[PDB]
């Protein structure tokens, strides 16, 4: 049994009180106060629509994925990854999201480069034919107390994304990366498309998610086990308040 399974088993034993203190212990987060306040007032400039803009910015600013040309954003939700890419110097952003009951709807914004963005709700990516693009982003993977449900969801995402991969820049969420069948798929995918699995410091401890990014190399099993050990160790000590960082200012204007 994997270190990830032992982490999931321990996470599932936590009381709501314990879970809420564990989930942010020692993580990094952006202060969303100003953005939430502005969004509640219907302000359409500067503010990121979600924590997602800062989450993707973390990989981009480290050259792990370098968005360029036509960007496809799978599971765009409110549009945080889309509006962030829209301001990047290297042309078009197309976001798809399911929407409807229990899902986020795209939020219309006037942040920098809004005019090159089209977000489409009512779209289940599991029924979409692949489109030509220069950057493929995917942030899909719903957490579940069941690791076997999470394993099925992760494989489904990895099988779905592959036909969109054609020597392009990519950043794909891998919800549950520790299950041996997931590792098998990731290893096969890394041999063909390259890239590496990376843990984002903005991820909560309540998810084992890692992202498969195009610009990197490394041992997937080693990176996964290092994350399992990190998350397991964070159950040991009293809550460490999260490291607080500034949220992104996405500005205003057309491109
Ligand atoms: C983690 S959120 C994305 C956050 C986004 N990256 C941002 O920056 O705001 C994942 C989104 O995927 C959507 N989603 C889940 N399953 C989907 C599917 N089958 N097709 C399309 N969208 C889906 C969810 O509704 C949710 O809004
Ligand atoms: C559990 C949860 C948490 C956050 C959200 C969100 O969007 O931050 C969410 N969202 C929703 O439920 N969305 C939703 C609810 C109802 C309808 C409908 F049917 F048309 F009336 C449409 C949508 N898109 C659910």
């Amino acid at each position: 049994e994997t270190l990830g399974e032992k982490w999931k088993k321990k996470l599932n034993q936590l009381s709501r009180k314990e879970f809420d203190l564990y989930k942010k212990s020692g993580i990094t987060e952006v202060d969303r106060t100003e953005a939430k306040e502005g969004l509640k007032r219907g302000e359409t400039t500067h503010h990121a629509v979600s924590r997602g803009s800062a989450k993707l910015q973390w990989f981009v600013e480290r050259n792990m994925v370098i968005p360029e040309g036509r960007v496809i954003d799978l599971g765009c939700g409110r549009g945080g990854w889309s509006y962030y890419c829209a301001g990047l110097k290297k042309t078009e952003v197309r976001g798809y999201t399911k929407g409807g009951p229990g899902h986020e709807e795209p939020v219309p914004m006037s942040t920098y480069g809004w005019n090159i963005v089209k977000l489409m709700s009512g779209k289940d990516v599991f029924y979409l034919p692949p489109e030509k693009c220069d950057t493929l982003l995917c942030d899909i993977g719903e957490s579940s107390p069941s690791p076997t449900v999470e394993e099925s969801r992760t494989i489904r995402v990895l099988k779905m994304v592959e036909p969109w991969l054609k020597n392009n820049q990519f950043c794909i969420k891998v919800l549950n990366p520790y299950m041996p069948t997931v590792i098998e798929h990731l290893e096969r995918l890394q041999r063909k498309h390259g890239g590496m699995l990376v843990r984002n410091p903005l991820s909560r401890n309540s998810t084992h998610e890692m992202y498969w990014i195009s610009n990197g190399t490394g041992n997937i099993v080693s990176s996964v086990n290092m994350v399992s050990r990190l998350l397991l160790n964070r159950f040991t000590m009293t809550h460490r308040r999260p490291t607080i960082e500034k949220d992104v200012d996405l500005g205003a204007g057309t491109r």
